């Protein structure tokens, strides 16, 4: 077995090699890439996914969200609280403030110690979920607005068509931003590609170890387990790597820089946060190996996860039992 010990692995295609999306992930999966629940993609050099990013600033952020923490500093909730809406040029201009600014560091790891530490004290600003890319139509290779949809791989894989569309969203970071612990919708793969500004660090937990994160999940936090037999899916939990270790839970972590692409796999948990202000895209996507994830993914039918247009048809098609109380959680 490749990879047998889920270790992150970090690719390093050619201009040759990065012309067939869909075949290069299989050559990833061929090497065990998926087995981590992560893995990091570094593009040619010769390859750009715009020329500049000089005019930006007029991107609304419609919804900004207060990331407010509750608990202790290794395991505790955020909730998001809306703000008045701001361009991307007045949240650059926010994220550098005094008030919400990096501040003085070593190293990426230094940075790490005062993120666990002190996250719970501050509430820093996200925004998320803003439909939109930022790749220029004339990217052709890894061009998150461009990959084939979901839609199209059930159809191709089953046989069966279906509505929804499947299009990328923008992410705007400052420091202390938090992506709480979770899988995608449908246990689905996901592609994040950092565009520009800052890193942000990742920390996952194998596939084949994810029921072991979600019973310790249970245990730390048990009044929202009873609620809901799915509650992750709310991603609002967040849990140190600390906590992870004193609880022998099986992880990774790795720091994506601007100008670098990471993929999660099907059922592969993952967290993390913002160093400074930044931007990513991400999108979801399938392959003839997520069928089967998509068949057994976990559902909040509490109501509070709320998803989209385009996964009632995957949960209709793919679990039709649940397809009746999963409705009644989104509606
Ligand atoms: O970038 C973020 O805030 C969160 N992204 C993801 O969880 C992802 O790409 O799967
Ligand atoms: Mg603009
Ligand atoms: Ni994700
Ligand atoms: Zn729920």
């Amino acid at each position: 077995a490749q990879n047998p010990n889920c270790n992150i692995m970090i690719f390093h295609p050619t201009k040759e090699e990065f012309n067939d999306f869909d075949k290069y992930i299989a050559y990833m999966e061929s090497q065990g890439a998926h087995r981590a629940g992560l893995a990091k993609i570094i593009p040619p050099k010769e390859w750009k996914a715009r020329e500049t990013y000089d005019n930006i600033s007029e991107i609304l952020i419609a919804t900004p969200l207060q990331q407010v923490a509750s608990g202790r500093a290794g395991v505790f909730t955020q909730y998001h609280k809306k703000k008045k809406a701001m361009t991307v040029g007045e949240y650059r201009h926010l994220a550098n403030s005094k008030k919400y600014q990096t501040p003085p560091h070593q190293n990426f790891e230094d940075l790490e110690r005062k993120y666990w530490k002190n996250r719970i004290y501050n509430s820093p600003i996200y925004g998320a979920d803003i439909s939109g890319s930022l790749f220029d139509e004339n990217t052709k290779q890894w061009n998150l607005g461009h990959l084939g949809t979901i839609q199209d791989l059930l159809e191709k894989e089953c046989g069966v068509v279906i509505e929804g569309v499947n299009t990328p969203y923008l992410y705007f970071g400052m420091w202390k931003t938090t992506f709480a612990w979770h899988t995608e919708d449908m246990d689905l793969y996901s592609i994040n590609y950092l565009h520009l500004g800052e890193p942000k660090t990742w920390y996952v937990v194998p596939p084949e170890h994810g029921q072991r994160l979600e019973r310790l999940a249970r245990e730390l936090f048990p009044g929202s387990s009873r609620g809901c037999g799915a509650f992750l899916r709310h991603k609002v939990a967040l849990i140190s790597p600390t906590v992870l270790k004193e609880n022998g839970i099986p992880f990774n972590r790795i720091t994506q820089e601007a100008g670098e692409f990471m993929v999660t796999f099907p059922y592969g948990y993952h967290a993390g946060f913002n160093h400074g202000f930044n931007c990513a895209e991400a999108i979801n996507f399938a392959t003839p190996r997520w069928i089967d994830y998509g068949k057994m993914a976990s559902q909040c039918s509490c109501g509070e996860a709320r998803v989209t247009f385009s996964m009632d048809a995957f949960v209709r098609i793919l679990q039709p039992e649940r397809y009746d109380l999963w409705k009644r959680g989104q509606d």
